[PDB]
RNA sequence: AUAU
RNA sequence: AUAU
């Protein structure tokens, strides 16, 4: 038997959302471009932000990350990144990384589903950097870095400081 | 209806000591306290005391933490103190300690539950410190700083070092 | 009889060589991650039993001593506090750790503590080869393909 | 073997 | 995700 199938076509922002797991939160942080020439592969260092911050709230555990490149319309170039483990030549991150989100692809992203599980949110903020590259030169802001990470969702929202 | 009440005197040692919890104890060590001037916060290093220092019981998961504070009887000033996250600044552990052992008050002694918790024992000894002040000069000897940790049961201290 | 491992647990065994120095000094080796359990998931894989071998070449005459100790200021302390060390003038070459690493990450391994090596005589480089043995948790990972987009 |  |  044949099923005669139409494609419905889908306009940007209507992918599926992925939701968290329960009892697991997505925390999105983004991070500007440094300036460099042409096909030079920069680093750029997780940085936690606040809430998630705290001794409490940095022992949190780790359970799927996704990056996201949003990068502004007048770029031309293509622009490549990857999170990866701190490699020692920075190019090398592409040729180990399990997925790299490459603008010259339909959907410029890269998602971490068993790759940094288990994890403590300072283990990620230590142990693990973001590379970027672009076949063109790169000025302080045209590339943002969008990393979403899921963690155990925090204790402390439930409750306020006590008094004494 | 009012009930008519009598609040009978309680002595010193008379207070109600806090149970551990189911798989955890406690450890106390003592931290006796270097001489500054007048007005004065220094920082006491937490220095694990040997049980807890071997790498298996350096690992262990901390619970609740008590401070106690025993100065001795010829000091007159006020006297406080905090367990609170490195300070880049000593005086400012006041400002974000969610408890403070003030001995202008009728118990010495500062609690810290669902702070703190999840934390390892090594964990304790890096990124954590005590505070002491007082509002007139000290001598090495006085204010000997108790601290009480709670943490899991260590498997080690069930068994002797192997022979051969 | 040869020591089974733990239900889950699987061993890894490699390789580190000897460093060339002097006679009587105590150098250290520094114990680095064996490729396959190198990765961010497979660091996270937990200790358990660790054994340490001494595989010295036939000519190599005078004591040489082992020990995997946390990792020391003054390295001829090791020998001092190391709950099993491995000496050559003794029927067995052995250091065998039960208890002692159990709770540990491999990569908590790698940073915490060291290895210390001590010879009478002075050794030209590769005139020792240690082996270390360390239990760890079964890599859930060998049982998957990487994906390929 | 055991533990959370 | 697994899996306990």
């Amino acid at each position: 038997v044949v099923q005669p199938v139409i494609v419905e076509p889908i306009a940007s922002g209507q992918g599926k959302a992925i939701k968290a797991w329960t009892g697991y939160s997505v925390s999105k942080w983004t991070a500007s471009c440094a300036a460099a020439e042409a096909k030079v592969t920069s680093a750029i260092t997780i940085s936690l932000p606040n809430e998630l911050s705290s001794e409490r709230n940095k022992q949190l555990k780790v359970g799927r990350v996704l990056l996201w490149l949003g990068l502004l319309p007048s770029v031309s170039g293509t622009v490549k990144s990857c999170v990866t483990e701190t490699q020692t030549t920075a190019a090398a991150s592409f040729q180990v990384a399990l997925a790299v989100a490459d603008n010259s692809k339909d959907v410029v992203a890269a998602m971490y589903p068993e790759a940094f599980k288990g994890i403590t949110l300072e283990q990620l903020a230590a142990d693990l950097t973001i590379y970027l590259y672009s076949s063109a030169a790169l000025t302080e802001g045209d590339v943002i870095v969008h990393l979403e990470v899921e963690h155990v969702r925090p204790t402390f929202d439930d409750s306020f400081t006590p008094v004494y």
